């Protein structure tokens, strides 16, 4: 691993805790840094590190690795997870990480289900989001794996994309190759990422669509009833989810543009934000 001086963490500064969720690709564990902020060198920060498990694969390694370089490049927003530092040097691989408190966001909004959520919140939810895939998309990054599982929420509630373990810079997809998009879950994805083997901006945007149902659900589970197996033929028919009740039609119109067949007739980001915008605006 060659040696990023402006990313590298010292290994004694940094402690250990309690797991906060355990996947397949790795682990987290919440931690305390010293001196992860520089100009408060003597603070202890609370943080959330990203390693390898005990069973871990040589892909496992390699994803990691590439999701820590994906951060590094991305850069810095408001409602991305932000990058702290990485160990990479004589020693496992730890990818430190901002820490959310509130968990990701399926959980949230699953159980603030009848501090119970209201319309606004969603709304702003939304909106933040939106936000944060255009700054995505401008810096030519596709993530991918859009979900409401991969969005963290902060103490004080804003929305952070995280689990870059997927995503890719738009020119680095091997376009119409059998294998391409195959670690994609298919409830999320646009139907081109596997009919083309193709992924652009406007396939995340499908997959926002789903977020957004997902949001407005309140945390349900896409294509109830609908296995897989059966999915991408009902979506070749022209099959779309149904409006959830807390949303409005505007917001249901949204998600079906999100959801158009055509990409290029998908809204970008750039107009998802102004529409979600001007409807947060109106709710005050
Ligand atoms: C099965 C695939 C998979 O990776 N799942 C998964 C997804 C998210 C988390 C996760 C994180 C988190 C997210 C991205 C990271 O990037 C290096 C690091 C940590 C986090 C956090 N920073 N703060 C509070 N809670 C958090 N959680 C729960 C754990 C497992
Ligand atoms: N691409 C090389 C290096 C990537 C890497 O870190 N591989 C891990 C597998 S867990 C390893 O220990 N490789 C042995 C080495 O560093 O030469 C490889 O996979 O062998």
């Amino acid at each position: 691993l060659p040696e990023d001086p402006k990313w590298e963490f010292p290994r004694d500064k940094l402690t250990l805790g309690k797991p906060l969720g355990e996947g397949c690709f790795g682990q987290v564990v919440m931690a305390e840094a010293v001196g992860i902020d520089k100009d408060k060198p003597k603070e202890a920060v609370t943080v959330a590190v990203k390693m390898l498990k005990d069973d871990a694969t040589e892909k496992d390694l390699s994803d990691l690795v590439s999701e820590m370089e994906m951060m590094k490049m991305i850069g810095k927003h408001k409602n991305i997870i932000n990058l702290l530092g990485a160990c990479t040097q004589d020693g496992p691989l730890y990818v430190i990480v901002e820490y959310a408190s509130k968990g990701n966001l399926r959980e949230y909004l699953r159980a603030r289900r009848p501090e119970q959520m209201t319309f606004k919140d969603l709304v702003s939810c939304t909106y933040q989001l939106a936000r944060g895939m255009e700054y995505l998309a401008s810096q030519k990054c596709i993530h991918r794996d859009l979900a409401a599982r991969n969005v963290l929420v902060t103490e004080n509630n804003v929305m952070k994309i995280a689990d870059f373990g997927l995503a890719r810079d738009i020119n680095n997809i091997d376009y119409y190759k059998k294998t391409t998009n195959g670690r994609l879950p298919v409830k999320w994805m646009a139907p081109e990422a596997l009919f083309d083997r193709v992924y652009t901006h406007q396939s995340d945007v499908w997959s926002f669509g789903v977020l957004m149902w997902e949001i407005f659900t309140l945390g349900g589970s896409p294509y109830p009833g609908i296995p897989v197996e059966e999915l991408f033929k009902l979506l070749k028919e022209g099959h779309r989810m149904d409006k959830p009740a807390n949303c409005t039609n505007e917001l249901y119109m949204m998600m079906r543009d999100c959801w158009h067949a055509v990409p290029s007739q998908r809204p970008t980001f750039k107009q998802l934000v102004e529409d979600l915008d001007r409807i947060l605006t109106l709710t005050t």
